[PDB]
């Protein structure tokens, strides 16, 4: 149980941890393609960053975090915007290789995307403390001094709030779980030993793979 | 809503977090297929289950549970053994019309597994009372009268201890997790109304759907 939400300083914030929904593609319609991470696959992305070695290629993508304050189910849009509890940054980690394999099976993804460590997070900031639109923030990433992933927020798909309330459709978010919103363009394979720094409107963390 | 309990009734002192489950697993063969349910998919068996009534068909999937006691990752046979805590039964809960869907389109099956309540669970029997062998158990789900599935957990291929040793490969369990090992066949469909009366090796339980 390392990981615990936090705001951006590091200080705890009284929400439980639990599970991640997230989408599939969103950045350039068809339903949202849903999947979840579970409380396992939560860690710090300000402490090293721990991946399989034995699985195929690990990749990275850049994502703005969502955290839900309050419950919603079949929720509304007014619902879902009164109970979102802040913003950061996540690494939907997964294994490329293996989740080739599923779906040319079409077979549960929980190998690719819900392995242990499979979703590094940032700290949050606030609803009302993020300066910026959500909807139109900056999501960054860089390995080894090499910037892989460069886009903003408006790209999305499905915005924030929908996405949210169509999720609620199938699954009830609880607070104190997170939103992955999907990743912009740029998706690579992360390597023992790379350093990676990741950024969103005006925030930024430097981490390291292990190996 | 749910929380870990014996038979009897009585409250667990284990947490609950998730559920990974087995796709296919009764009858060299191809590794485990493997899914996860979210907590918000346990809910009590003993009371009446609620299914979407918007999704297509709803099937029933009667499975053992096991409720894990303690901390299992890249575990030996060893580890497993003197880590799961108990025995219960549960209803994979499914949307084949989603699965479907999903399979054909090589998508993700949170959608059509881990819906809300996807997952009834009945209270565990603590490992050391269960008396009888957890791998060769009788399995049963009657509706309205008429059996549906009757099965052995003999048949199960992957065993239940080898299974989760396999699961702790790609995801840690944790104590409080619990992991569904697979159904027989003669998974169908419930609707509104049915009358359900699910069982597992000299227990049963009865229970219908809203
Ligand atoms: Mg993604
Ligand atoms: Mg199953």
């Amino acid at each position: 149980h390392m990981y615990q939400h936090h705001n951006w300083q590091g200080a705890l914030l009284d929400y439980p941890v639990s599970k991640v929904v997230c989408v599939g593609s969103n950045y350039a319609p068809e339903e949202p393609v849903l999947f979840i991470k579970p409380e396992t696959a939560l860690c710090d992305l300000r402490q090293p960053l721990a991946i399989p070695s034995d699985f195929g290629s690990v990749h990275h993508e850049v994502e703005l975090a969502v955290l839900i304050g309050a419950t919603l189910r079949q929720a509304t849009e007014e619902h879902v915007r009164k109970a979102i509890a802040g913003y950061g940054v996540a690494l939907d980690l997964t294994l490329r290789d293996v989740q080739g394999k599923m779906k040319k099976a079409g077979q549960p993804w929980e190998k690719a995307k819900a392995f242990d460590n499979s979703c590094p997070l940032s700290g949050f900031i606030p609803a009302a403390e993020f300066t910026g639109d959500p909807q139109n923030t900056t999501l960054s990433l860089s390995v080894n001094g090499e910037q892989r992933q460069q886009g903003t927020t408006a790209d999305m798909i499905h915005k924030i709030v929908p996405l949210i309330a169509y999720m609620s459709k199938f699954f009830t978010l609880k607070a104190g779980d997170v939103v992955l919103t999907g990743t912009p363009d740029g998706v690579g394979p992360l390597q023992s030993g790379d350093e990676l720094t990741v950024t969103f409107d005006g925030h930024s963390l430097t981490t390291r793979v292990l190996g």
